[PDB]
């Protein structure tokens, strides 16, 4: 009756990670087909990062200022383009380890795996959520920059995130693989406020369903509620509003457990209003919001 | 200031997982050099599992009863041996994807990554601890059997665990790669009691050091304690005794934070005796014991 926060197998992504340097600045890149992708701030020093003019900085850089490494192999560049906040470095060899892949822009509340790398070398993999305020609560030390987030469907790697910045608050911000930031953030070493963050209500519910499936059902009550009245309580505890789309998305879990989505919401309501009284759910003392309904399904069905 | 439970990159292990079937029974195997390794209970039906005579069951099985698959390739066997609770199936091709590897027997309290597979196909990776009572709190659905646990050092995969059983309580038990069970367990569908489980004290301390490093230090006090008096309290809350070896192992973390191991223990004491008072440490409301001192170092230093 086990339930673990599982990342996707990282093998397809490991063979795509490279090192990218200029000057004192090294970070991680992603080598796909004949293109390396990395944060454009690789071209900056720490002084440049206060107020970088990326256009003007990019004009001063030589191909040969960019040392792309891959293990104990150094690669060579034949064309370079800035797309938003990503640098595309066309290279002298198409990665033979290129998986089938797509680039996707995910929505707040969606999950993905991160392959944390230091210097183009994989160190670890973890599963996380994109927060409603478009930050990531990551584990990123000096030069985990350029580490990517992904989902795997069948044979296809869907790349959705590239780490760019740690905010003064210690949370992470990054871009899609076209180089557009998630959230209001910019690649400048400046004061940048994230929004109020909220809990991903639909994910919490999914995880309560996981808990029922795995045999942990003390929090079930025979109260119910409407969506509208649930959302009154939710809004008070900085939970995201739940929509009928969210209810629809929970239907397979409702079907499996014989527990109506709106009855699970009424359980959650009592949890929010009364706490856990020192009890745990799936071995956790807080309500977990980093499993989507899809994640719970995938893990419960194989 | 992020701290995540990270698994090792799984690529080296993904290219070693295969499917093994007999009858209605399929499960995961590990294909290294010219040998496939899998739980010996692959040769059993669910009826056989009450009281299997593995010697006699093994005598009735034909090579050709064993369908080893690898993606969309089926492999063929030339020799078979039972080593303890593992079957070794010598095969007609040395895995070209074989990494550098070792087989190790780990100690309770040590961590490792599991590549959860269904039918020889990787589904996910997670980090876990071997509990003091030699169970694993896993995520293993029907035929995640034969899924392996591992650590990576540099270029070398150290295989330490193979999942065999779910206990009636829902926890998992398994063997080393020589087929010796961790703990008192046996591969029979019978009533088997795990010990009282305890919390891995040294790991909790390591994680408190992680918390200090990441800026979360409300629980620091200016009390201290002796080891002997700490262990009085620990024993009351079903914490493993802390030894001078454990103190020694925490020295690098003590050095980095300027907090003496015994002062951190006195912090832990107050935590055990008073709870958290609704506060969190590293975003958790319980004390985490699945990070070793080595894990905390590796994550904090790159």
């Amino acid at each position: 009756s086990g339930f673990r926060k599982m990342a996707f197998p990282s093998g397809k992504v490991e063979g795509c990670m490279v090192q990218v340097t200029c000057g004192t600045t090294t970070l991680n890149g992603l080598w796909l087909d004949d293109v390396v992708y990395c944060p454009r701030h690789v071209i900056c020093t720490s002084e440049d990062m206060l107020n970088p003019n990326y256009e003007d900085l990019l004009i001063r850089k030589s191909n040969h200022n960019f040392l792309v490494q891959a293990g104990n192999v150094q690669l060579r560049v034949i064309g370079h383009s800035m797309q938003n906040c990503v640098l595309k470095l066309k290279v002298d060899t198409a990665n033979p380890k290129t998986p089938k892949y797509k680039f996707v822009r995910i929505q707040p509340g969606q999950t993905f795996s991160v392959l944390a790398c230091y210097n183009g070398s994989p160190s670890g993999v973890y599963q996380c959520a994109m927060r409603p305020n478009f930050t990531i609560k990551g584990s990123f030390l000096n030069g985990s920059c350029g580490s990517v987030g992904f989902n795997i469907d069948y044979d296809c790697v869907s790349f959705c995130y590239m780490h760019h910045m740690v905010l003064p608050t210690g949370v992470h911000a990054g871009t899609d693989l076209e180089g557009n930031f998630y959230g209001p953030f910019v690649d400048r070493q400046t004061a940048q406020a994230a929004g109020t963050d909220t809990t991903i209500t639909v994910n919490v519910l999914a995880w309560l369903y996981a808990a029922v499936i795995n045999g942990d059902r003390w929090f079930l009550n025979r109260f119910t509620t409407t969506l509208n009245d649930f959302n009154l309580v939710a809004m008070k505890y900085n939970y995201e509003p739940l929509t009928q789309d969210h209810v629809d998305i929970l239907g397979p879990l409702s079907a499996q457990t014989g527990i109506a989505v709106l009855d699970m919401c009424a359980s959650l309501k009592e949890l929010l209003q009364n706490g856990m009284n020192g009890r745990t759910i799936l071995g956790s003392a807080l309500l977990e919001d980093e499993f989507t309904p899809f994640d719970v399904v995938r893990q419960c069905s194989g």
